[PDB]
Parts: C-alpha cells; structure tokens; sequence
C-alpha cells in the first residue's frame, strides 16, 4: 500500500500568460491508483499507454486516439482549463494529473486529492522521459515505461536520421485565423517556446534564419516573408482545426495563393502538415510522441 513522492518547481502562477514564479512543491502520490482523474492529455496519452485507465477527465477535449484509454462509466471532471470541484470531490478520485493549461488549477484540486502538475519543464526530450518514468512508477509499469522509452528513442532518431537525409533548411509555421506564425528553435529553458521548437529542437530541420525570432519580431509573417527567405521544406501547423475555430479556412487553402505557390517548398511538393491535435493540443505522450514520428518522416517520401 505504498506511496510515491513527487517533487517539482511548480510555477505558482495560474494565468498562463504571467510570468512564472516557481515553488518547489511534493505531494505524496498513491502507488496503483484506482480512480485516476486526468486534465492533462500527455498525461492521459502516457498512464493509457503504460496500461492505465482514466476515471474522470474533460471529456469533451480528449482526442479521438486518446478516448480508448477512459474508464466505460469516465465522468466529466470540467475541461483543459477549469475544473467542476463539486463532481470531483463527490467522485473521490486518488490520484489527480494536471499540466499546462491546467497547471493553475493544482491546489484547488489537492484539496481534494493528491494532485501532481506534469507541466513541460525544460526539454520535450527531458519531460518525455521523467514523466514516463515516474507514472510508471505510480502505475507499478516500470518495465513497460522502459519498454516504450527505448521505441521513442529509436524513432526519433529515424526520424532524424530522414530529415537530415532530406537536408536543406526548414521553417515551421503555425496558421491561424487566415494569419501565419514562425516557429523558432527554443532559446534558453523557458517552456513557453519549447512547443513551438519542437520541429527544430528534437527533429532537427535546420532553421530557415540562424535568428527567427529576431526577424519575426514576435509578430505574424507575411506570406512575402515565405517567399523571401524561401525555406526548402515548410512544416505546417492548423491551430485553428484543433481548437475548434469557426469560420476558419483550412491551413492547406490559406497557403493556396500566388505568392506561397512561388515558394520552392510549394513547387517541390514539399509541404508538410503536421497533427495539428498531436503537435498543438497534447503535445507530449507516448501515443502522440508516435504521431508526431510519424509526421516528421513524411519527409522521406517526398
């Protein structure tokens, strides 16, 4: 009947467009926990995919590949960014799993049951790996989080090893609203731009500009700026197809005018879309680390 501990630098504010101020917190987590609630989808994705099942979780948000991993009778804990504190205290849950969007909601949630806060911290890489681990060691999974580590591995680095076989350089953009944003390796360990350098930081694609960042001045691109700098593989992410935008026109047609049709990466068949779910609302997990292999080594075929 043991417990294990968690100790982490949990950021103490819950707007997440503050500036973080981080505590370090423990909480004494429940080992083989039977009524787990989740509001974090890596999380999910990770305690599905080690053999786990979720009893309460924003319902509504979980990703169809995700959905296998509730509970037949799963109840509806709130959603990825507020929590029904009177549902969940009336269902007892023993373990509660929170992270990003819904960092800010952990002490509410502790005062009902252990909760720990999974939220990115430093490298995907790094989160990947100590998160894996440690609900394996909360799930009594820790051959199966070895196990599924190791495949990870090995597919990044096929993953890897395509895109440098592609070569060329690379530029990540993000649609929105008829409107493009430029990804950008990720400097320093904030973890608000670690989501965004994933292309360039754990796969690889050589960055378009040595300095994005600096030439984007934080503000949207023009497609101009596409055909200026002329990347050789354009990576695309459709913000708006997974946040349920209405009234939104697909990344492919947005990116279907005369200027973006000049670009080299237009006229080589060498747009590449990625899981707009995968790489923008979950973003971490074993399942969606897989979705997110998948996607890079589309480079491969083209």
């Amino acid at each position: 009947p043991a417990t294990a501990s968690y100790t982490w630098d949990r950021n103490t504010a819950t707007e997440e467009g503050a500036d973080p101020v981080y505590e370090e917190t423990t909480v004494e987590v429940p080992v083989d926990p039977q009524r787990i609630v989740v509001f974090d989808m890596a999380a999910l994705d990770t305690i599905g995919a080690l053999g786990g099942e979720i009893a309460g979780a924003p319902l509504d948000s979980v990703p169809d590949y995700l959905e296998e991993y509730l509970a037949d009778d799963a109840f509806n804990a709130g959603t990825l960014f507020e929590a029904d504190l009177i549902a969940i205290e009336a269902q007892q849950p023993d373990l509660i799993v929170v992270g990003g969007r819904s960092s800010g909601l952990w002490a509410d949630l502790n005062e009902i049951a252990p909760t720990i806060d999974l939220s990115l911290r430093g490298s995907y890489l790094d989160t990947l790996e100590q998160n894996t681990t440690f609900l394996g060691k909360v799930l009594g999974a820790e051959a199966e989080a070895e196990s599924v580590l190791a495949e990870l591995e090995a597919g990044i680095a096929e993953a890897k090893a395509a895109v440098t076989e592609a070569s060329g350089t690379g530029l990540g953009i993000m649609v929105s609203g008829g409107q493009l944003s430029a990804l950008s390796p990720n400097t320093g360990n904030d973890p608000r731009g670690a989501r965004g350098g994933l292309i360039y930081d754990v796969f690889g694609v050589q960055p378009v500009l040595e300095d994005i960042k600096a030439a984007t001045h934080g503000e949207p691109i023009s497609f101009e700026f596409l055909l200026e700098h002329d990347p050789q593989w354009l990576w695309v992410v459709d913000r708006d197809a997974a946040t349920g935008a209405e009234g939104a026109q697909a990344a492919k047609v947005v990116l279907d005018n005369e200027i973006v049709n000049r670009t080299t990466a237009a006229t080589e068949d060498h747009v590449l879309y990625l899981n707009p779910t995968a790489w923008y609302i979950v973003f971490g997990g074993v399942e969606t680390t897989r979705i997110m292999i998948d996607d890079v080594l589309q480079v491969a075929a083209r």
